């Protein structure tokens, strides 16, 4: 409901490691829709799933998120995935 809050939640929590939807530490393990796909990953869920409590070798962020900002950070990166990141 809120305007910008997923992706100030990213900005805060996520950007470090995966701006422009990239991966600094895993460069395959990147925010790319083809990439989520391959692994079935390409939904609000499963990258709130993520978000929450991580995956091998990224820890959670469940606990610093808010009530919900798992689900609002990975709206936002999924519409961004579906756009290959980029906007006019
Ligand atoms: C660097 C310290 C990171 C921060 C901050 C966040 N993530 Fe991350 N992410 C990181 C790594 C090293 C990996 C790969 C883990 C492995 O061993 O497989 C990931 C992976 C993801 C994925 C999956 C991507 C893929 O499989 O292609 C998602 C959906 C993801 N990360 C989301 C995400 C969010 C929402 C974050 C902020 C809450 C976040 N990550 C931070 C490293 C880092
Ligand atoms: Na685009």
């Amino acid at each position: 409901e809120t305007s910008g809050e997923g992706a100030v939640l990213f900005g805060q929590h996520c950007a470090g490691c995966h701006v422009n939807g990239g991966n600094i530490i895993r460069r395959g393990k990147n925010l790319k829709l083809a990439t989520l796909k391959r692994q079935g990953l390409d939904s609000t869920e499963a990258i709130a799933s993520i978000a929450r409590k991580g995956i091998g070798q990224m820890s959670g962020y469940g606990d610093k998120l808010g009530e919900g900002g798992d689900q609002l950070v990975a709206g936002w990166i999924l519409e961004q995935a579906q756009n290959a990141w980029t906007q006019g």
